Order: structure tokens, then C-alpha cells, then sequence
């Protein structure tokens, strides 16, 4: 089905053969460093390990805050753990010059979250380094005539701002933006009719992961929402999606693995 | 979508609303009785009643074995739970007197894994009491042409034998038979293609919980199987399954509940 790989640099991922994983390192600050102090890095690089055994494919890593500011929580992040843990690393970033500094560092793929829409020279950062770019739906606003209509209208806007800087269709992955711009009840639409995202022809990821509107659903809080967010990641594969992005990879990987197999992925 | 509810006597089961969740009783018995023992009648009423508190809405009761030493051991249990827990139980057998009994100690739906083919005179039984009979599909053998198309054809058999008894159309559910007569790879099969049962014009109740096609799937043991369990659930319901019939009724609760609101039910 998808007649290429993705390419990250000393990483491939192939798109065919299993529904990857992206795990969603965390990244407790230690409140007396902006720094990379040992105690947040070893929390990190720990975590990060423990993705990987578990069956994550990525490691997503993130940093009102500053630019220098992101930078200095960001980089010795992205340093210690590509040193330490043999796996592609998303950059979580809606900022050119964090991303740079971040692939600079070592990491592999750019995670935004405005879809180059903040700042578009993302794009061009994305453009030079040859990176893939996950371009996320967002807006500043929940004004839909048809949301999955404008949804599709939204992240074709991205993909015009990423191909313009000379961003390759196969460093291009979509992502609907679960939990940004929309109500409980406009995610749960989303959902359910996902599959409309492949008609762009790109890859696309899910993040659904412990988000407010399962519990707005189960009645469930942050802590208790496991079920919930494999309920979202097996119809997510079950419509098309390429990766999921999630905190509980131990549990999430196998879901994946059992909906693959049925699937006939 | 159903233009009518189940009707189990002092219980009624909506079928739009919801997703039904079919708890598995859990029934060891005292090495020591063949009877209704005070530790085994205790153990299944406690497990019946959290089942209830974590979101089933049947019990299903299961009893090499004889006639009258299949009854010994399964009244009592249907008594002593269908006095202390409100729902509905469903009766696990094969045989018309074991039927009969159940139904008589107080027990409103057969479950029968042989679908009116090993002993047809269940269906008889169903049809005088006038409740539902889920029939299963299953064969000796695992020869099959296409295995969708034998499946129907098989569930299709066991329709005609309810019908011929008199079984109302309303008292019919359908289920797949997973893990009976199929390879692992036959497994999977069904569920990529459980919606063709739809066609048949039935509820249909899906039971995968912890079997062996998961294990073979993920290289897990039984007790480890929960992930990959959900995972099926999650496609059944995607797929217009009414049922789930599942041992860990918190977990699964969760999923189906989380299902519906995405898939619209
Ligand atoms: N590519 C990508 N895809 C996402 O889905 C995503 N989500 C977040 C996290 N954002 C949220 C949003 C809403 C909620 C809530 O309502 O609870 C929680 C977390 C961060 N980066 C992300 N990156
Ligand atoms: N209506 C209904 N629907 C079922 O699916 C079902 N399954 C069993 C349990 N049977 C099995 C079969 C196979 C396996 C394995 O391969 O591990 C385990 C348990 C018992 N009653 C059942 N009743």
C-alpha cells in the first residue's frame, strides 16, 4: 500500500508492515535547573528506555515559554536520549528554531502542532534537513460549517505551506488534531469518521492518548483513562492510521499488535 | 436501527442504546461436592455481583460430563444468582435438559455452543419458554470452502432448526463461534469479515475473551491476554456486534463504552 519507506536518517520506518508507535517521553523538570541537570536527564533517558522495551517505534520528546528557554530543556533531552536509546526522535515543536537546534541535536522527525501555520519557516527547517514533518490540525477557533470538511480544508492549507518550502510528499504525515480546536463531541465526530483523512494520501497519525474527551465520555479521570485511549488507538488503526502517539506503550502496543493482525496489516 | 428490545422476562435489553456486556460466571467447584456446596455457590454469587458492579448486564453460567451431574452442579448456582444479583443469566449449555432446568431455577437465555445441532430439541425448549437462544456456530471439522460463506451457510443450518421448533425471530442471536472449529489464521479471518453476519438480519454476540488466537497473536499466556482481548471487542463492536461476552467486565466496560460514543451507538 504505501510504495515508499520513511526515511530518518540511520532509521527506517516501514509504513506496511506494522502500525508504529510513538511513545510520549515525559519531561519533569527539575525546578532549580533551566539547564540539563542530571536528575531530568536520567528521568528521561530512563523513561525512554523503558518505551523501547515496551514496543514504541519513536520517541516523541517536547519542551508560555521562550525560545532560548525551550532550547536549554530541550537539546540535552534530545542529546542523551538518541546517544543512549537507538530509535527516531520526534521534536514536539511549533517553532523554526527549536526544531533546528532539536534535528541539530539528533532528532529525526519534526511533531508540530500548529502545522507550520505559527511559524512557517518550520517548513523550511523541515525542507533543508530532509525531515519528515507531522503536520497537526489546529485552528484558533471551533467555527465549523462541516468539520471534517474543514478539518481536511485546514490541513491541506499546511500541506500547502510545507510543500512551497520545498517539503517532499514523503516527508509529509497528517494528523487530525484530537483534543485542539474542537469540542468532547466534535473529537468523538472526528473519530468516527477519520478514515475521510486518506484521501489526501498521506500517512497519518493518531494522538488520543489519556485526552480530556474520554473523560468526558467514561467520566473518568487522567489516571484511569487506559481503556478509553486503546478504544480510540484500535478504531484509529482499524480507519487507516500509520502511528498512534501514546503514553501507555506496554499496553497500546499490543492492541496495536492484535488490530494489525485482524486487519491483515 | 432495532426495531424492537430483548425480552428476558423480569428484564428487558435495549439494543440501540448500548453495547451488552456479557460477564463469564466463574464456576470452580468443591472437589468434595457434586452439589451446591456453601464455598463454590458463594465464590460464583460474590463474582456475579462484581461483575454487576463493574457493568455486565447478563451473567452467563456454564456446568466430559453426564446429564444429571451437569444440572447438579448449575442449579444451584443459577438459583442462588438470579436471587441475589439483578440481571439476567444466560444458561452456557448444549443440552435441552440442562435447558430446561436453568430456565425453570430461574435462568432467561440459552447460550448453546452447537447451535441447536447437537441436541435440536434445545430449540424446542427455548421456543415453549419463549426466550433468546444465541446460537453458535461450529462444526467437527475444518474444511472449508470460504470461510465466511460456510460460517452463514453453517449459521444459516441452526436458524432453520430454531425456526422449525417455533423460536421466534426476536429470540435469535447470532455469535461467530471464535476459537471453535478455526485455525488461529481462520480466527482472524472472522473477525476481518464479522460484518458480513449482518446479513443474516440478527443481533450477534461476540466472545473472544482470552483465547488462544490472542496468545498465538501476541506470544502471551492467558492471564496476559487482556490488551489483545479489548482489541477484539473494539472491532466486533466497530464491525455491529450487539454483544460482547468477556471476563474482565471493568476493562472491557470501558472499551465498549468509549466504542459507542465514537462509532455513534
Ligand atoms: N502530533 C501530535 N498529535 C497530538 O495529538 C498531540 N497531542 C498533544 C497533547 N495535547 C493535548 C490536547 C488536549 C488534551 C485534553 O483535552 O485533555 C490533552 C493533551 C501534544 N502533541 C501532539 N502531537
Ligand atoms: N455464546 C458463546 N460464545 C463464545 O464465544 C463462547 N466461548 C466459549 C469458550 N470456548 C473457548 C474456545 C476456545 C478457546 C481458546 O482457543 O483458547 C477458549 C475458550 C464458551 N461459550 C461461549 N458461548
Amino acid at each position: 500500500k504505501w510504495d515508499y519507506d520513511l526515511r530518518c536518517g540511520e532509521y527506517t520506518l516501514n509504513l506496511n508492515e506494522k502500525t508504529l508507535i510513538m511513545g510520549i517521553l515525559n519531561v519533569t523538570p527539575d525546578s532549580f535547573s533551566d539547564g540539563g541537570s542530571y536528575n531530568e536527564v536520567d528521568a528521561a533517558v530512563r523513561h525512554a528506555k523503558e518505551m523501547r522495551d515496551e514496543g514504541a517505534h519513536i520517541i516523541d520528546i517536547g519542551g508560555k515559554v521562550s525560545v532560548e528557554e525551550e532550547i536549554k530543556r530541550v537539546v540535552p533531552m534530545i542529546q542523551a536520549v538518541s546517544k543512549e536509546v537507538k530509535l527516531p526522535i520526534s521534536i514536539d515543536t511549533y517553532k523554526a528554531e527549536v526544531a533546528k537546534q532539536a534535528i541539530e541535536a539528533g532528532a529525526h522527525i519534526i511533531n508540530d502542532i500548529w502545522g507550520a501555520k505559527a511559524e512557517p519557516k518550520i517548513a523550511e527547517v523541515a525542507a533543508h534537513y530532509d525531515v519528515p514533518i507531522i503536520l497537526m490540525h489546529n485552528r484558533d477557533n471551533m467555527n465549523y460549517r462541516n468539520l471534517m470538511a474543514d478539518m481536511i480544508a485546514d490541513l491541506y492549507d499546511s500541506i500547502k505551506i510545507a510543500k512551497d518550502a520545498g517539503v517532499r510528499d514523503e516527508n509529509i504525515i497528517l494528523d487530525p488534531g484530537i483534543g485542539f480546536a474542537k469540542t468532547p463531541e466534535q473529537n468523538l465526530e472526528a473519530m468516527r469518521n477519520l478514515e475521510q483523512l486518506n484521501v489526501l494520501g498521506y500517512p497519518v497519525l493518531l494522538g488520543t492518548s489519556r485526552k480530556s474527551f474520554i473523560g468526558h465520555v467514561l467520566d473518568l479521570p487522567v489516571e484511569e483513562r487506559l481503556e478509553g485511549t486503546g478504544a480510540t488507538v484500535c478504531l484509529g488503526i482499524e480507519k487507516g492510521c500509520e502511528f498512534v502517539r501514546v503514553h501507555d506503550v506496554k499496553e497500546m502496543s499490543r492492541m496495536a499488535k492484535m488490530m494489525d493482525a485482524m486487519i491483515g496489516k
